[PDB]
């Protein structure tokens, strides 16, 4: 029989990163703009 | 039979992130726009 | 019989890296435009 | 005689846009920074 | 007489376009950063 | 008699585009930095 | 005797600027994103 | 005696600057991402 | 004795400039991206 468009494309995110472990806290500037494991 | 488009499209999401671990808090500056595990 | 477009091109991510293990923490400069593991 | 600066420049806007008309609502990532017609 | 410098520069702004007219709604990505007639 | 400068240079924007007519929606990238009809 | 780590990293701002002084108050546009004397 | 590393890192802004002494305020643009003495 | 390693690298500003002094108004375009005094 006649079959439509069907709907997809889901999304699947799974990272793992490590950030600052062993650092001293000193007088650090500014960081920004960081981002991971997806979009925008 | 005649078939309409099906909606799809589940997202899921599963992270694991370390961030500061080990560190003195001196005074830091101003961290920002920080994001993980997702979009916007 | 009749078979339209069928939707797809499903995503996936799963990196994994280190950032910051061991170092001191002094007046570090303003770290940016930082991303991995996504576009935009 | 003295005539004295006078204030003006009047805004006038006026647009006419077409969004999403004939399309299916599956599961759309987040769209966004979308304006028109006008500034900010 | 003396004549005073003058206040003028008005602004006028007048499009029209058509966005996503036929098309399936599947998982579309993030699209941003978008913006016509006019400025910012 | 003495004529102090004038102030002008007035703006006027207008277009027409067509923006994704007849197109199936899949799983498109993030498509950003899209912009006309003026400047910024 | 041992000596721990000790806190410090004392921020000082002290500016002095001139905004806007003498001009007309006509349609001015949309100033944004102005910011001095600081982060963030 | 043993002496562990000592937070530190001091920051000191002080700027002075001028912005629109003498200028009319005809119908002007819109200006943005301006700043100074300082980050981000 | 032992002596670990001590965090410094402490910021100093100080920037002194003139912008838009003796000009007219007019229907300037829109300036951006316009910084000095420091980073990012």
């Amino acid at each position: 029989d006649a079959e439509f468009r069907h709907d997809s494309g889901y999304e699947v995110h799974h990272q793992k990163l490590v950030f600052f472990a062993e650092d001293v806290g000193s007088n650090k500037g500014a960081i920004i703009g960081l981002m991971v494991g997806g979009v925008v």
